[PDB]
């Protein structure tokens, strides 16, 4: 047996007069502050409480996250600041 289905316009078609599509709303995760990025790195900087928290977890940023992701990121929370991080 076999199987398989993929075609969309979305291959050989350039975008054009496409305004409407939103960016990436990047945002506080209490204030709610509200305002886009879309940068290529993981130090945001609200413009409201100033606090640098990860765009993708929305937790507070860390030296050690630097470099590794949210996941891996976690693991070494809990090893690190043990089972039960304060
Ligand atoms: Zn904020
Ligand atoms: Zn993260």
């Amino acid at each position: 047996g076999s199987s398989g289905s993929s075609g969309a316009l979305f291959h050989k078609k350039l975008t054009e007069g496409v305004l409407m599509r939103d960016p990436k709303f990047l945002w506080c995760a209490q204030c709610s502050f509200g305002f886009i990025y879309e940068r290529e790195q993981l130090e945001a900087t609200c413009p409201q409480c100033h606090q640098t928290f990860c765009v993708r977890c929305k937790r507070q940023w860390e030296e050690q996250h630097r470099g590794r992701s949210c996941e891996d990121f976690q693991n070494w929370k809990r090893m690190n600041s043990g089972p039960s991080s304060g």
